[PDB]
This record gives structure tokens, sequence and C-alpha cells, in this order.
């Protein structure tokens, strides 16, 4: 993998988001960096529209796997990185039980010497004072595990998987997520055995932001191969 090499030092990461939930309209911009020697991610993504109306933790997961940290026995199965520079588009649904849910579809390349996340958003179908149109998520996020399997009829790879969000009365909110990945070039891949990604994230507010923000840290790690 020729792409791996892009990786081995912090990269600037842009992240923009168009959205339109329950005909809706909100754009989201985010900025930072990311290392895959170990895996950190740090970013801070504004509202550039006003208010957020879904809960900033419901679009963490759509907000750059290639920054995983794939341990070295391992790095022959990280087909994020083998599809850098041209890239891989990286659609999934996401699901939120007993509501709405979303449909994404993000480009994730370079351009220049920053690493893109581009990402059109629809929601659907989404309740009225429900958890996500009311807003009645905890502002913090559970620790994950999303398995990755190769699919090999499309050149890419596939996961599923669900996220826990708190409630704020206790109860959880799961949103089940099907997710596939396709390269954007034409270039040779690196298709995974099944492995999975462990993913923790830390969500802060900045106290000088005066708009809707959201500040995140986040490491992703490669597991699941043993040596």
């Amino acid at each position: 993998s020729k792409g791996e090499e892009l990786f081995t030092g912090v990269v600037p990461i842009l992240v923009e988001l168009d959205g339109d939930v329950n005909g809706h309209k909100f754009s989201v911009r985010g900025e930072g960096e990311g290392d895959a020697t170990n895996g950190k991610l740090t970013l801070k993504f504004i509202c550039t529209t006003g208010k957020l109306p879904v809960p900033w933790p419901t679009l963490v997961t759509t907000l750059v796997l290639c920054f995983a940290r794939y341990p070295d026995h391992m790095k022959q199965h990280d087909f994020f990185k083998s599809a850098m520079p041209e890239g891989y588009v990286q659609e999934r649904t996401i699901s939120f039980k007993d509501d709405g849910y979303y449909k994404t579809r993000a480009e994730v390349k370079f351009e220049g010497d920053t690493l893109v996340n581009r990402i059109e958003l629809k929601g659907i179908d989404f309740k009225e004072d429900g958890n996500i149109l009311g807003h009645k998520l905890e502002y913090n996020y559970n620790s994950h595990n999303a398995y990755i399997t190769a699919d090999k009829q499309k050149n890419g790879i596939k996961s599923n998987f669900k996220i826990r969000h708190n409630v704020e009365d206790g109860s959880v909110q799961l949103a089940d997520h099907y997710q596939q990945n396709t390269p954007i070039g034409d270039g040779p891949v690196l298709l995974p055995d099944n492995h999975y990604l462990s993913t923790q994230n830390k969500l802060s507010k900045d106290p000088n932001e005066k708009r809707d923000h959201m500040v995140l840290l986040e490491f992703v790690t490669a597991a699941g191969i043993t040596l």
C-alpha cells in the first residue's frame, strides 16, 4: 500500500457536511488533524447555518477511517489508506430506533495536503418531540466496535454496527448503521480479512465559541487479527 505513506505524520483534516433532515437544511464545517500512527483525531465542528437541528452526537459517525491505527501485522488489511490519495466513497443508512433515519453519501480523499471528508446527509421520517428533533440526547459518546468485512463484488468494504446514544432520561437511543465503502480510483486496493475498529470519543465545548459547535477527540484502533 503506497497510500499508507501519506499517513506517517499528522495530516490536516477538513470536513464539510450539507444536511437536510425533514426538510431542515443545515451545514457543518469541521477543521482539525489526524495521526494514524496513534489513531488520534482532533477536530472542531461548527454549524454554519445557526443551531444544529439534530443532536451533535448523532453526527459523529458521519463526520475518516483512514486515520485508524492498524498494527503492523494488520497493515495488509487497511482498505481505507490503500484507496488514498484518490480516496473512497462512504455511504451509510443510519436507522434511529422508533424514529427516523439518515442517508449519507461522503467522499473522503486528499485535496492538496488536506484529507477532506465531504458529506451529503438526508434525514427523513423523524418524529416531532422525539429524541432527535427534540434534542433529548446527552452530550457524550460511548465506545463502540465496528466490524469490517470485505465486499469483493464492489471492490470495497461493508460494515454494520449499532451506536448507543444516551437519552437524558437514562434510556438508550439505538442508531443502526449500515455502511459501504468503494474506492474512487481504479488502482489496486487492500481487501481485508474480517476485523474490527475500536473507537472512543470525547465531546467537549470551546469556552470562547459562540456558534453551535462540537469539539471532538477520537481514537480509532484496528483489532481482531492476532499474530
